[PDB]
């Protein structure tokens, strides 16, 4: 296909195609909508992969070729209207996504990917790295499937798992997933009787000597109390993994 | 492509573009994005080969990174990017009644107010968590200065919200192998694969034990939270039992 080839050029370097990074979510779908009528709706945007609908709730979702095609798909189409609802499209939520600490900042994206390859296939690995680009010590791993993510976390959790020469064993955890683009709006807020009642009070500084001042006085003194605890939590057990390590070295001589 | 609500031109809309040929004009540099509308600001370092521009709305500036994005100019492929926020906070502390509107209109106060958003999560319920981006630099210190040395609140209950910088972080290019200085440190720690630990190795044994260590200190931050949330608690109480009349 000619259109295909077209479209192609918009896979970056080293990127699989099809992944969960490529689905976008699409809602406010008619109830009559037939799976050809939702890729009619994506037909700009090259091939379609996977498609999954839910007629009777109105949302389906697609797999495109590439990031950059569900990018455009998800800019151009999100709120357009399609017989008398505007469409909502986003970026699906991944299904087999890993949050993964305890890296070395010697760790890239290549060698994390490299080493979470054992458990399954492998979509993406990303090192999180800071505004100078330094290794944050955390990474995400997004895997093909849930039973390979499943796999990597159960293993990597019993077992130690070592990814350089020094023996840091990867913490892994199911990737915390949340939203900072719809957030939560007035519209769906208002719902609770009680936004009303705390919207009595408009948005103010705290004056000296009211029950507002001395109660928020005293809870960010506690905020800072509760940093300072979880500070010294840190540095305690520090001291404890340096004890541990100078006390290990002795006995494995 | 406007969303409803959204503002224009705003540093959402803000793209960096990375190597561009040392000959480029403000003019060429313009019509690389002339398909996404009329421009906003446009920035060039001629030098070192970047600049930015900012589009109308996000999602103009989300397919002109995506169209742009690793194309060939001259003989380089150019690196589109949204440009970092230069002007957005950090906010907690955040009841579960407070919105993106109240949020942003509460801020509004210091300053010209891009967007406001109420981080959620997965089940739609407010993680207590925000983030403000304001126009300027200037708007987001005096937001960021008044909120840490004053108490600001944002409901009729007394919960001071807690303003820190955004903390910026990159998920997307991460740490990639081609850039990654092969100095002692990376000769050192990449003499060793990929691998599980064997039992009976040292290794191992550290390895289980500094596991053990590190559940501990996260069970002992954990129990510091619920000890505080308790202070917390007793400390509203005595509150209004104090200012009662």
């Amino acid at each position: 296909e000619g259109f295909k080839a077209n479209l192609s050029l918009l896979r970056r370097p080293g990127e699989k195609t099809y992944t969960q990074r490529c689905r976008l979510f699409v809602g406010n779908l008619p109830a009559d909508i037939t799976e050809d009528e939702f890729k009619r709706l994506f037909a700009k945007y090259g091939e379609p992969g996977e498609v999954f609908i839910n007629k009777g709730k109105g949302f389906g979702f697609i797999k495109l070729e590439s990031r950059a095609l569900a990018e455009i798909a998800k800019a151009e189409l999100d709120d357009t209207p399609m017989r008398g609802r505007q469409l909502r499209v986003r970026f699906a939520t991944h299904a087999a996504a890993l949050s993964v600490r305890n890296l070395s900042p010697y760790v890239s994206n290549e060698l994390l990917e490299e080493a979470f390859s054992q458990f399954g296939p492998i979509e993406r690995a990303v090192v999180i790295v800071d505004d100078r680009g330094r290794s944050t010590g955390k990474g995400i791993v997004e895997f093909a499937s849930k039973p390979a993510a499943r796999k990597a976390f159960e293993r990597c959790s019993e077992g130690v798992f070592l990814l350089t020469t020094t023996p840091r064993p990867v913490i892994v955890e199911p990737l915390e997933q949340l939203d900072d683009e719809d957030g939560l709006p007035e519209k769906l807020a208002q719902k609770n009787p009680m936004y009303q009642k705390e919207r009595e009070t408009p948005p103010r500084f705290a004056q000296h000597g009211t029950f507002e001042y001395e109660y928020s006085q005293r809870w960010k003194s506690l905020d800072e109390m509760e940093k300072q605890q979880r500070e010294q939590v840190e540095k305690n057990m520090k001291d404890a993994k340096d004890k541990l390590e100078s006390e290990m070295e002795d006995a494995y001589h």
